[PDB]
C-alpha cells in the first residue's frame, strides 16, 4: 500500500475491550462479521422514521450522553497522548453512562471512537500515535442507550495549529452550522449539500463526497442519506420528527478518498487535510433541534 502522506497506522492494536454484560447491547455487538440485522432488513429503504415522543425522549437522552463523552475526550487532546488513551478514556466513560460504545464492532470496527488524524477524513482507528504540537484530530462519538444511538464530531487542534489548519476547522464548522441552519419542515434532504459546498468553495475546500449525513434512532445508519455536496440527487423532504446527522467533510486539497487497507480509515488521496463536524438533528416546527449540542457552553471546544 502507498500511504497518501505522511500518516501511518501505529500498531499493534490492544487487544479489543470488553463491555460488562449488564450494558444493553446492539444487534452488531456479538454478530461474527460485526453486521446490523436491523439495519440490512432496511438497506434500501427511502422511507423516514416519524419519531414518536417516547423515541425523541430516548433520542435526547443519548444524545446527551454523547456530546459528555465527547467533552471528555475533549479535555484529553494534548501533545504526547495517543489516540488508544483517548479511546480507553471514551470507552469508560460510555460504561459509566450505562451505555454501549456504538462503533465497537461495528462491522468489525475494532475501538469505541474514531480518531482521524490530519488527512485522515474519518474513521480513523485509534492507535499507538502520540499526538504530534500542529496536528489537528477529530474524535467521533457514538453511544447505544435503551435502543438509541446518538452521534456527534468535532476537530480539534493540538497545540500550536498552523493558518491554513485554523481556516480549515473554521470553515468547516461554519459549513455544518449553515446547513443546521436550514433545517425545517418542508425542506429538501438534497438542498443541505448545496449550502455545504457553496461556503466550502469560497472558502478554496472541496467537499468529500462518499460519506454522508445519516438518519439515526434504533439503527445507527438508516434514512435518510444526506450528501454534503452540491446537485445530490438525495430523496426525501424534511418533516416534524425526522432525526438524522449532517456530518461534512471538508479538505485542503482535492476531495477524492481512498481506504487504507485497514479497510476503515478514509484519506485524502491526495495527503492534504481535511476536518469534519457531527450533530444528530431532531427536525421540529420552529426548526430543528441540535440534540448533541452543547448545553453550557456557547462554542465548540477548538474556539475555546
Ligand atoms: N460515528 C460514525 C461511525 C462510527 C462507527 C463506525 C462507522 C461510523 P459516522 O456515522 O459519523 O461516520
Ligand atoms: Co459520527
Ligand atoms: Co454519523
Ligand atoms: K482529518
Amino acid at each position: 500500500y502507498r500511504y497518501t502522506g505522511k500518516l501511518r497506522p501505529h500498531y499493534p492494536l490492544m487487544p479489543t475491550r470488553p463491555v460488562p454484560s449488564y450494558i444493553q447491547r446492539p444487534d452488531y455487538a456479538d454478530h461474527p462479521l460485526g453486521m446490523s440485522e436491523s439495519e440490512q432488513a432496511l438497506k434500501g429503504t427511502s422511507q423516514i422514521k416519524l419519531l414518536s415522543s417516547e423515541d425523541i425522549e430516548g433520542m435526547r437522552l443519548v444524545c446527551r450522553l454523547a456530546r459528555e463523552v465527547l467533552d471528555v475526550a475533549a479535555g484529553m487532546i494534548k501533545p504526547g497522548v495517543t489516540t488508544e488513551e483517548i479511546d480507553h478514556a471514551v470507552h469508560l466513560a460510555c460504561i459509566a453512562r450505562n451505555c454501549y460504545p456504538s462503533p465497537l464492532n461495528y462491522y468489525n470496527f475494532p475501538k469505541s471512537c474514531c480518531t482521524s488524524v490530519n488527512e485522515v477524513i474519518c474513521h480513523g482507528i485509534p492507535d499507538r500515535r502520540p499526538l504530534q504540537e500542529g496536528d489537528i484530530v477529530n474524535v467521533d462519538i457514538t453511544l447505544y442507550r435503551n435502543g438509541y444511538h446518538g452521534d456527534l464530531n468535532e476537530t480539534f487542534f493540538v497545540g500550536e495549529v498552523d493558518d491554513g489548519a485554523r481556516k480549515l476547522v473554521q470553515t468547516t464548522y461554519e459549513c455544518l452550522m449553515q446547513a443546521i441552519d436550514a433545517v425545517k419542515p418542508g425542506v429538501r434532504y438534497r438542498e443541505l449539500g448545496n449550502i455545504i459546498q457553496k461556503h466550502a468553495q469560497a472558502n478554496g475546500f472541496s467537499v468529500v463526497r462518499s460519506y454522508c449525513g445519516h438518519g439515526i434512532h434504533k439503527l445507527m445508519h438508516t434514512a435518510p442519506n444526506v450528501p454534503h455536496y452540491a446537485k445530490n440527487k438525495a430523496v426525501g423532504v424534511m418533516k416534524s420528527g425526522h432525526v438524522f446527522t449532517i456530518e461534512p467533510m471538508i479538505c485542503e486539497g482535492g476531495w477524492q478518498d481512498e481506504t487504507w487497507p485497514d479497510g476503515w480509515t478514509a484519506v485524502t488521496r491526495d495527503g492534504k487535510r481535511s476536518a469534519q463536524f457531527e450533530h444528530t438533528l431532531l427536525v421540529t416546527d420552529t426548526g430543528c433541534e441540535i440534540l448533541t449540542r452543547r448545553l453550557d457552553s456557547a462554542r465548540p471546544h477548538f474556539m475555546s
